[PDB]
C-alpha cells in the first residue's frame, strides 16, 4: 500500500475533525475529502482546472454565473454527486454565517437549481472573479448533512466525501491514515493509496523527523535547509517558488489607551517601519530566502509593474532601515522617553510595552519578532516577543485584543488577492474568517476600489484601480510590510516521483491546506519503481 506521509499542520495532539468549515478541523479536509468544482492555478495565471464541475459560463453582465456538474461523480457512500450538493452548500452559509470562510455570503444573493446537473449563482453586485471565490467554497453532501441538527459544532468524524481521500483507516492522537475514496470518480489516475498524517508539534519536531527521511510532503520552515535537509540524503529536495507579502499588523483599536495612541498614530507606525533592518531579518531568521518589501502598501518588487513609482518613492523611506530617521520622527512625533527607561513613552506621558504576537512552533516568525524586538529598542520603542498557539494568536486577532502581529498572507497572479484579503473592510467581521485583515483600520474609498476591482475587464482601469489603492493604504502605512517569502516545500523521492519542482514548474508546490493545487499535484504522484 503506496502511503504518502505528509504535513499539511501542526497539533498538539490529533483531533478528529473534519468539518470543512471549521477552523478546527484536520488540514486535510478540504481538498482531499470534499473536492471542490475547479481548482484555480493561482501560479500559471488563475488558470482553472476542472474537477467535480467540467465547465462554467459567467454571463456577460458579470452579475450572474453557471456551473455544469459532471455527471458520474460519487460521494464515497455511492450516492451520486449533484446539483442539490452545491445548492445546499451555499444554502447552509446563509443558515449561519459563521461558517462561511470568505464573505461570500454578500456577494451570492442566491444559487438557483436549474437542473440534475447544472447551478446558477445570482450575484448582489458584479465581480468576473466570483469563479474563482465560488472554487473556495467546500460543497458537503447535502443527503448526509441535512440530518446534521448543527452543522457549526458537527465533527464530521466519520466524512462522505467526492475527494481522494476519504477512508479513515487509522486514528490515534499521534498519527491517523486517510486513504483512497473507494467510489472516487477520478479513480484512475490516482496512485497514491493512503495519506499518512504523523503528529507533528512545531518546527523543532519536524526538523528532526525531515533529516531523518521519514516525511514525503512538506512545506514548513527548515533552517540552514542545504547542509541540514538536503546535503544529508540525495532523495531530500526542495523547491522555493517566491510567494506573498510577510509583515507586522498593528492593531488600530487596541483597547489600552496608551497602546491606541501609539498604534493609530501614522507617525509611529512609520517610526516603528524605520526601525526594521529587514535585510538582517531575511538573512539571519529566512537563512536569506526571500526579498525586501519596501513598499508601504506592500505590493512587492515581484508586482511593480502595477507599481505607481512616485508612490512607492514618496513611502519608501518610511520603510527602509533608518535608525536616526526613526528617532527623529518619534521625537517630532512627540513621543519621548519621560521616565528614564530608555523606551519613549506616548505623547500624553503613557508608558506602553507593545506585545509582538507570532504563532508558537513558527521559529522563523518567532525568530523574526525578537529581532524586531531588539531593533525597536535601539529607537526606544518598547516591545515584547510573544508565542501563543495559533488557535490563540488567530483569535486574538479576529477579536482585536492583540497588539502587533507578524504574519503572512495569501499570494495570488496579482495584488488583488494580498491587498483584498490584507484590507477589505468586509472581511474584518465575521466569525469563520481569517486573520489576514484584522488590523481594523477602515477606509470607504479603499473598500469601493476593492470591490471594483473585477468590475471590468480593462487592464488599463484595473492598473487604474491598483495605483488608488496603493497610494491610499501607503499614504496610511496601515501595516508595516516586511518581505516577500516563498512557498516553502520539500519532498522526498525515496519513495514516490512526480514532484513539481522548478524542472516541473506545474504551479504552488505548497501542501498546506489553502492551496488547492494540492489536489492536483498529489494526483501527479507516483511511488518508485
Ligand atoms: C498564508 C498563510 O497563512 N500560510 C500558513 C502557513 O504559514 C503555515 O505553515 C507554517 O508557516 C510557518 C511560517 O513560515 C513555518 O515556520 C511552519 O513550519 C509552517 N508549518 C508547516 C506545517 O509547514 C500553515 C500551517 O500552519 O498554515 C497556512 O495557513
Ligand atoms: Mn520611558
Amino acid at each position: 500500500r503506496s502511503e504518502l506521509t505528509i504535513v499539511p499542520d501542526f497539533y498538539p495532539t490529533m483531533v478528529r475533525n473534519f468539518n470543512p468549515y471549521l477552523a478546527t478541523n484536520l488540514r486535510t479536509t478540504t481538498d482531499f475529502i470534499y473536492e471542490p468544482l475547479v481548482v484555480f492555478n493561482e501560479m500559471k495565471g488563475n488558470t482553472p482546472v476542472f474537477r467535480l464541475a467540467e465547465s462554467y459560463k459567467m454571463a456577460d453582465d458579470l452579475m450572474s454565473v453557471t456551473f455544469d456538474i459532471r455527471k458520474g461523480v460519487k460521494w464515497s457512500d455511492g450516492e451520486a454527486f449533484t446539483a442539490d450538493d452545491v445548492v445546499y452548500s451555499f444554502g447552509l452559509l446563509k443558515a449561519k454565517p459563521e461558517l462561511d470562510q470568505r464573505g461570500i455570503n454578500k456577494w451570492v444573493t442566491s444559487v438557483e437549481k436549474v437542473d440534475e446537473y447544472k447551478v446558477r449563482f445570482r450575484l448582489s453586485e458584479a465581480n468576473s472573479n466570483v469563479p474563482y471565490e465560488i472554487s473556495l467554497i467546500p460543497i458537503v453532501a447535502e443527503h448526509v448533512w441535512k440530518d446534521v441538527k448543527d452543522p457549526t459544532t458537527f465533527t464530521n468524524e466519520n466524512p462522505v466525501g467526492t475527494g481522494p481521500f476519504t477512508v479513515i483507516d487509522t486514528f490515534t492522537p499521534q498519527l491517523y491514515i486517510q486513504c483512497r475514496n473507494p467510489n472516487y470518480w477520478d479513480a484512475a489516475n490516482l496512485e497514491v493509496d493512503c495519506l499518512r498524517v504523523p503528529q507533528i508539534a512545531n518546527n523543532d519536531q519536524l526538523l528532526g523527523k525531515i533529516v531523518n527521511s521519514e516525511l514525503d510532503w512538506t512545506s514548513s520552515f527548515v533552517p540552514d535547509i542545504d547542509r541540514t535537509y538536503a546535503a544529508a540524503n540525495p532523495n531530500h529536495h526542495y523547491w522555493y517558488p517566491a510567494a506573498g507579502t510577510q509583515a507586522f499588523m498593528v492593531n488600530f483599536k487596541n483597547p489600552d489607551p496608551a497602546k491606541k495612541e501609539a498604534l493609530d498614530n501614522v507617525d509611529f507606525r512609520r517610526a516603528f517601519s524605520m526601525a526594521l533592518d529587514r535585510q538582517t531579518i531575511i538573512d539571519i531568521a529566512f537563512y536569506g530566502s526571500g526579498t525586501v518589501n519596501d513598499f508601504a502598501s506592500g505590493l512587492g518588487y515581484a508586482f511593480e509593474a502595477w507599481s505607481d513609482e512616485a508612490t512607492h518613492k514618496k513611502y519608501k523611506g518610511f520603510n527602509t532601515y533608518d535608525v536616526e530617521g526613526s528617532k527623529k520622527l518619534l521625537a517630532k512625533a512627540g513621543f519621548k522617553d519621560v521616565n528614564g527607561d530608555g523606551f519613549v513613552e506616548t505623547p500624553s506621558g503613557k508608558s506602553f510595552e507593545l506585545l509582538i504576537q507570532s504563532p508558537n512552533g513558527w521559529t522563523d516568525f518567532n525568530n523574526t519578532v525578537q529581532l524586531a524586538v531588539e531593533q525597536l529598542q535601539e529607537v526606544g520603542i518598547k516591545a515584547k516577543a510573544r508565542t501563543p498557539e495559533f488557535a490563540v494568536y488567530n483569535q486574538a486577532m479576529l477579536e482585536g485584543t492583540y497588539d502587533v502581529a507578524y504574519t503572512n498572507y495569501f499570494h495570488g497572479a496579482d495584488p488583488f488577492t494580498y491587498w483584498n484579503s490584507g484590507y477589505n473592510s468586509a472581511l474584518q467581521s465575521g466569525d469563520g474568517m481569517p486573520r489576514f485583515a484584522m488590523h481594523y483600520f477602515t477606509d470607504k474609498k479603499l473598500d469601493g476600489l476593492l470591490d471594483s476591482f473585477y468590475k471590468t475587464a480593462d487592464k488599463n482601469e484595473q492598473l487604474a484601480i491598483a495605483h488608488g489603492i496603493q497610494k491610499i493604504i501607503a499614504e496610511n502605512q496601515v501595516t508595516i510590510p516586511v518581505m516577500s517569502g516563498a512557498w516553502m516545500y520539500q519532498y522526498n523521492t525515496t519513495r514516490f516521483t512526480g514532484w513539481w519542482s522548478e524542472e516541473n514548474p506545474k504551479g504552488r508546490p505548497s501542501v498546506w491546506a489553502g492551496i488547492p493545487e494540492r489536489l492536483l499535484h498529489v494526483l501527479d504522484l507516483k511511488p518508485v519503481k
